[PDB]
């Protein structure tokens, strides 16, 4: 076994070989780790799966962490997650199956002018999707996973202009693959759960080259990832098929729960309703769209989304309630860690990590912590808030559900302008009421710990009307 060393946090060894402290960490990861803060501080040492886990949880801290040093790698342990997940090879560029670095490929794709085609895509998608008034009862997390998946997947994927059974055939794939993802992250193999295997080969088919050149519309990202596929890496044709997986999942896993979340708390606050359709009835007179079923679709500029300070605050306060990532990165060779609490002794290939969940739900950082304030990231103007402090502080990473740094999302601009959109339509076609109004927010599944936005553990109903 490991023992403690000179200099070296607490460490806390668990009491299974292997796994550690995964049991514990597993039933209450929030509650576990301040348990540890309690007993150890804001520094300390966790047996996770075979590895040893340092956790640093001051706030105050995370910048000597999320900085780009030269003791930290932010790759190896993704892309092994990657490949265990999505059964493809190594995409790591010293195993030699590729020489592409991905994260060029994203930011090429997914920033700057690629950003506008495919928010403009979206919003077309969303409103192919969305089009006697009746009220139609359904569950809101129900709602939103169909209409975002297929909007989602229509955006990246592009269209199929030739089968309205094959999207929903798509759709519940990916819930059977996702629904086990925890427990292939976690090391158990995809073969165990049967419905699931088939699910990851059926979506996995439908995204070989020879079906996706067959597309309308696709998006740059997966344009230039096939063609990288073919002229920098050795994989074969399924295994290029596992690699539009890898990004299918990216760009849905997370935006669904979020999406639930931003129209849920929107709904569930009266004030936060009427401000945000102010809002956006304010921003579609000033941009001269007019919102009609049957008439020509709503454009919305990336300016014009981006200048919508009440839907990003409401985002924003869903984000920091339902956010559970683990911001990890591996040590490449010994050295020593220098914080606000000490300096701390760190070994080769262990992991440096951060729950930032302790920080969004820190009442020392945003009082009532656990209640949703729909105004949080504004001020007495109504423009964006961006100081939040921490016993006298003033914080530099304060709100981190895409993370921050090397190891940030960089599907984070679309993401929200996606939500923006989702919600832009929904309070501009449908009246919105929830079944009972008064009743208790659904807990967060905590199975979906340090994959992203929890999901609500059972789904809520909604009823929608279309307007006159
Ligand atoms: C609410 C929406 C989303 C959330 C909260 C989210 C969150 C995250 C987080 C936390 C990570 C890992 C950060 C870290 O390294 O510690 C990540 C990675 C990533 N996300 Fe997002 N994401 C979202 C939407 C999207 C969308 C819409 C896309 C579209 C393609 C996307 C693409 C990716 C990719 C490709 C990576 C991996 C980057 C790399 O390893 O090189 N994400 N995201
Ligand atoms: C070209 C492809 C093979 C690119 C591979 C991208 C892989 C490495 C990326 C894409 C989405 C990323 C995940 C996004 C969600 C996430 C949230 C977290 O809080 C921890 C890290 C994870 C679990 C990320 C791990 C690495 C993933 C799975």
């Amino acid at each position: 076994s490991r023992r403690r060393q000179t200099g070296e946090p607490p460490l806390e060894n668990g009491l299974i070989p292997y796994l550690g402290c995964a049991l514990q960490f597993g039933a209450n990861p929030l509650e576990f780790l301040r348990a540890n803060q309690r007993k150890h501080g804001h520094v300390f040492t966790c047996k996770l799966m075979g590895k040893y886990v340092h956790f640093i949880t001051n706030p105050l801290s995370y910048h000597k962490v999320l900085c780009h040093g030269k003791y930290f790698d932010w790759k190896k342990f993704h892309f092994a997650l990657s490949a265990k997940a999505f059964g493809h090879r190594s995409i790591d560029p010293m195993d030699g199956n590729t020489t592409e670095n991905i994260n060029d490929t994203f930011i090429k794709t997914l920033q700057g002018h690629a950003l506008n085609s495919l928010t403009e895509s979206m919003m077309e998608n969303l409103q192919r999707i969305m089009r006697t008034a009746a009220w139609v009862t359904e569950g809101m997390y129900s709602f939103c996973y169909r209409v975002m998946f297929e909007a989602g997947y229509l955006t990246i994927f592009g269209r199929d202009l030739t089968q309205k059974a094959h999207i929903l055939n798509n759709l519940d794939n990916f819930k059977q693959f996702d629904k086990v993802f925890p427990a292939l992250v976690a090391g158990l193999p995809i073969h165990m759960f049967r419905t699931a295997h088939n699910a990851r080969e059926k979506l996995a088919e439908s995204l070989r080259h020879e079906n996706l050149q067959k597309r309308e519309s696709i998006s740059e990202l997966i344009s230039l990832r096939m063609f990288l596929n073919d002229t920098l890496s050795t994989f074969d044709d399924l295994e290029k098929a596992k690699t539009h997986l890898v990004v299918l999942w990216a760009s849905q896993a997370n935006t669904i729960p979020a999406t639930f979340w931003s129209l849920f708390q929107m709904i569930r606050n009266p004030e936060a309703m009427k401000a945000a359709t102010e809002e956006v009835k304010r921003t579609l007179e000033n941009a001269g769209q007019k919102v009609s079923l049957e008439g020509n679709p709503i454009c919305l500029s990336q300016a014009e989304l981006n200048d919508l300070p009440v839907l990003d605050s409401i985002i924003k306060e869903s984000l920091r309630l339902s956010s559970a990532s683990l911001n990890i990165r591996t040590a490449k060779e010994d050295f020593t860690l220098h914080l606000e609490d000490g300096s701390y002794n760190i070994r080769k290939d262990d992991i440096i990590a951060l729950y930032p969940q302790l920080m969004h739900l820190d009442p020392e950082i945003y009082p009532d912590p656990l209640t949703f304030k729909y105004d949080r990231y504004l001020d007495e103007n109504g423009k964006t808030k961006t100081t939040f402090y921490c016993n006298g502080l003033k914080l530099k990473y304060y709100y981190m559900p895409f993370g921050s740094g090397a190891t940030i999302c960089p599907g984070r601009l679309f993401a929200i302008h996606e939500i923006k959109q989702f919600l832009i339509l929904m309070l501009s076609y449908f009246e919105l009421e929830l079944i009972e109004g008064q009743a208790k927010c659904p807990p967060l599944d905590q199975s979906r710990a340090g994959l992203g936005i929890l999901p609500p553990l059972n789904d809520i109903e909604f009823k929608y009307k279309f307007k006159h």
